C-alpha cells in the first residue's frame, strides 16, 4: 500500500480517462481475467437469489462470472470447491487466461454483500440445474440471431415437455426473459464454455441430459456453411479423397491458401473446434464462407449437378461462370464413371 507515485491515476483523472466519481464518490478504482470464487456455507440459498436476480432481469456486468460459477459449482460439483478448482474445465480456463481467486465469506444474506454501483443499487420455482439447462437451449442457434435462436429455444422446450424430460417456469418462456438470457449468453465466455465442456465430457439428471443434447445440437453452429462448402470441394475417388481440381487453378491459389491457413487454425482447437464460433476461438473469423467466393462457387456448382442447393451460399454474378464450370465438370465426372 501507499501513495500512487507512478502518476498514472492522476494523469487518467486529469485527462478524463478515469471518472472523478470513481475515486471521489459520495469506493475504489480498478493480461489475466480474475474471477472471485465465493466460498459460502449457504450455496443453495445464494444460488436461489442469483436465479431471482436473473428473473428480475438484473445485469451483473463484471460480477456475472462469479455468480454463474456458483450455480455451476452447486449443480455439477455439489458444492465441492476443491473438486471444481481441480477439474479439467478449470485447467482449460487457467490456460485460457482465467485466474480463480478463492474468497472465504460466511453469514451472507444479500447478493450485495459479495459484490459499478448500479448492480448493488438494483438489488423462484426453479433450481441451478434448470437455469443452466435453460441457458444450454440457446447454444444451437445463438450465433445465427435472436429470432432464429428464440424459435429454436421455443421448439426445444416443447420437445422436452412432451418427452416428459423437463419443465421450466412459464415466466421464463416470455420473449423478454429469453432476450435477457440471449444477451447474457452472447457476452459471457465462461457460461458458454462451462456448458459445452459438460455436454462434451460426460458419460441421470434431467438437466444434464438437456445440456448434453443442446451441446450435441450446437456442434459446428456458425460453421455449417463453410463445412458444407468443404464437403463439396473434397472429391471422393478410387485412390481416396482429394481437393477438387478446379480449386487448384491459378485464380483460386490465394483463396485456397487462406482457406488452408484458416482451416489449420481451427484444427489446432481439436475437440473444441466444433464450438469455435460459439466460443470465438482464435482464428475462427478467418474461416467465414464469404471470404472464399471461388470455393463457394465450385461447391455450389458440384451440388447443382446433383440437383441440390447449398443453404447460405449466395454466388454473385462475378463467380457465376466458375459455378457453371464446376456443374459441367461434375456432369462430365459422372459420365466418365457411369461407362466404367
Amino acid at each position: 500500500p501507499g501513495p500512487e507515485l507512478s502518476g498514472w491515476i492522476s494523469e487518467q483523472l486529469m485527462t478524463g480517462r478515469i471518472p472523478v466519481s470513481d475515486i471521489f464518490c459520495d469506493c475504489y478504482a480498478s493480461r489475466q481475467r480474475v474471477i472471485p470464487v465465493y466460498q459460502v456455507n449457504n450455496l443453495e440459498e445464494i444460488c436461489q437469489l442469483i436465479i431471482q436476480a436473473f428473473e428480475a432481469g438484473v445485469d451483473f456486468q463484471e460480477s456475472a462470472d462469479s455468480f454463474l460459477l456458483m450455480l455451476c459449482l452447486h449443480h455439477a460439483y455439489q458444492g465441492d470447491y476443491k473438486l471444481f478448482l481441480e477439474s479439467g474445465a478449470v485447467k482449460y480456463l487457467e490456460g485460457h487466461g482465467f485466474r480463480f481467486e478463492v474468497k472465504k465469506r460466511d453469514g451472507v444474506k444479500r447478493l450485495e454483500e459479495l459484490l459499478g454501483k448500479n448492480i448493488k443499487r438494483t438489488l423462484t420455482e426453479a433450481n441451478a440445474g434448470q437455469f443452466l439447462s435453460f441457458a444450454s437451449l440457446f447454444l444451437p442457434k445463438l450465433v445465427v440471431g435472436e429470432k432464429a435462436c428464440l424459435e429454436k429455444v421455443q421448439r426445444q422446450i416443447q420437445v422436452h415437455a412432451e418427452q416428459g424430460l423437463i419443465q421450466y417456469p412459464t415466466a421464463w418462456q416470455s420473449v423478454g426473459h429469453m432476450m435477457v438470457i440471449f444477451r447474457l449468453m452472447r457476452t459471457n465466455f465462461l457460461i458458454k464454455f462451462l456448458l459445452i465442456h459438460q455436454g462434451m465430457h460426460m458419460v441421470h439428471d434431467a438437466n444434464d441430459a438437456v445440456i448434453s443434447n443442446s451441446v450435441a445440437q450446437a456442434r459446428f453452429s456458425g460453421l455449417l456453411i463453410v463445412k458444407t462448402v468443404l464437403d463439396h470441394i473434397l472429391q471422393k475417388t478410387e485412390r481416396g479423397v482429394r481437393l477438387h481440381p478446379l480449386a487448384r487453378t491459378a485464380k483460386v491459389k490465394n483463396e485456397v491458401n487462406s482457406f488452408k491457413a484458416a482451416l489449420s487454425s481451427l484444427a489446432k482447437h481439436g475437440e473444441y473446434a466444433p464450438f469455435a464460433r460459439l466460443l470465438n476461438l482464435s482464428g475462427v473469423n478467418n474461416l467465414e464462407h464469404g471470404l472464399f467466393p471461388q470455393l463457394s462457387a465450385i461447391a455450389l456448382g458440384v451440388a447443382t449437378a446433383h440437383g441440390s442447393t447449398l443453404a447460405g451460399v449466395n454466388v454473385g454474378e462475378q463467380y457465376q461462370q466458375l459455378r457453371e464450370a464446376a456443374t459441367e465438370a461434375e456432369k462430365q465426372l459422372q459420365q466418365y464413371a457411369e461407362s466404367r
